[PDB]
C-alpha cells in the first residue's frame, strides 16, 4: 500500500523523508523510521539513498535545478528584463507554493552549513545570482533603485515562510509575489499585459 | 552579562550553528562552564530557553507595532518606520534567532504562546500595510508583503557573512513599493531616522533629515 500511488519505491522514500523532516526535523529523523514509515527493511533504503544526508541532497536539488534550468535559459535571452524575470519568479514561487512537502524550510538547517553540502549551496547560490543579475536589469531599463536587486528572489523564497505559518497558502499567491517582485525594482507598466505574457511563456493561465 | 544571559548566548549559538534538538542541555552548560545542574536554576529546560530567545526577537518590535496601530495620520511613515525598527533588530543579533521560526517543535502546545505572539506582529503590519496600500491606491492581495520583507533579513544572514547596514532601509523602501507606495523616500527616510533616534542613508535623507 504506497504512500502515494504510482511512486517508484525511490519516490516513497522521498516523499516520506519529505514529510519526516519537514514535520518532526532532520537530526531527529532515522533512517529507519524512514524505513519504517515506508515499510521496507532499513538495509534496503540504503541502496537507493546509502545515507541519510543523500536523501536531503535529493530533496534540496529538486527545489532549485528547474528553477535554475529556466533562469539560465533566460539569462541567454534578448530582449526586455522585466517579463524575463517575472516568468521566473511566477514559475520558481508556483514550483515552492505547489510542493507538496515545503522543503524550502529546510535551507536553514545548520547541517547545511557543511562541507557535505557545499554543492547544493552553490546551486542555490546561482539561482540567487540569476535573480540578482535580471533584476538588475529591470532596475536600470525602469529608472528604479539599484540596491533592490536581492529582494524578488527574497520574496520568491518568502512562500516557504507563508506555508509555514499558514494552513491554506491562497489561491494565486505566485502572482501576487510576481507583482511584489516587479514592484521592488520601480517597474510600474502594466500588470495584467504582464501576467498574460508570463502565463503563456509557461504554458499556464493568467488571473 | 549576568549567568542568565551567558545560557541565552551560548544556546543561540549552538541553536542556530549546531540545532536545536541535537544541542543537550550538558553541552550548553558546559559551553558556558557551569554545572548542568546549575543551569537548570535559570532555566528548567531547554524549552524555556529556547522561548525566552524566541521572545526576545519579537517583544520590542510588538511594542512598537501595537503604539503605532494607536496613532492617527498616515500610515506610511509608520509602517517604514516599524520595518526599520523590526530589520534592524533582526540584522543586529550576535546570532540569527530568526532562523529558528521554522523549527517543527515550534508547532507544538508548547510553543503555541510564541506563536500567537508572533502571529500578532504579522497581523500589525498586515493592517498597517493595508491602510498604506488604501491610501495610495495599490495592490489589496500585498499586505502580507512588507512582514515577508522583514523576515528575510534571516535568510539573508544565513546566506551571507557581512549583511550591510543600509540592508533595513532597503528592505524599508521594498515593503512601500509592493504596496504601491510612489512617494519620496528620502523625505521618509529621514522620518523614520527622526522617529526611532537614528542615522538614515540617504545623503539627500540626511539633509531633509537635519531640519
Amino acid at each position: 500500500q504506497p504512500r502515494r500511488p504510482g511512486q517508484t519505491a525511490r519516490e516513497e522514500i522521498l516523499d516520506a523523508a519529505a514529510e519526516l523532516f519537514t514535520t518532526h526535523g532532520y537530526g531527529s529523523t532515522s533512517t529507519r523510521r524512514i524505513a519504517d514509515e515506508v515499510g521496507v527493511r532499513q538495509a534496503s533504503l540504503y541502496h537507493h539513498f546509502a545515507t541519510k544526508d543523500d536523501i536531503l541532497d535529493a530533496l534540496l536539488a529538486g527545489t532549485v535545478d528547474e528553477p535554475l534550468e529556466l533562469a539560465h535559459g533566460l539569462l541567454g535571452e534578448s530582449g526586455p528584463a522585466a517579463p524575463r524575470l517575472h516568468a521566473l519568479v511566477i514559475y520558481d514561487a508556483s514550483q515552492l507554493c505547489a510542493g507538496r512537502w515545503n522543503l524550502g524550510a529546510l535551507y536553514l538547517l545548520p547541517e547545511l552549513r557543511t562541507d557535505r553540502f557545499a554543492p547544493f549551496r552553490r546551486r542555490r547560490a546561482e539561482l540567487r545570482s540569476a535573480y540578482r543579475s535580471l533584476a538588475a536589469a529591470v532596475i536600470a531599463e525602469c529608472g528604479g533603485p539599484p540596491e533592490a536587486d536581492d529582494l524578488p528572489f527574497r520574496l520568491v523564497e518568502s512562500v516557504i515562510n507563508s506555508r509555514s505559518d499558514d494552513a491554506v497558502v491562497p489561491p494565486e499567491q505566485p502572482w501576487v509575489i510576481g507583482e511584489g517582485a516587479l514592484r521592488v525594482l520601480g517597474f510600474d507598466g502594466d500588470f495584467a499585459e504582464l501576467a498574460a505574457a508570463t502565463a503563456s511563456r509557461l504554458g499556464v493561465r493568467p488571473p
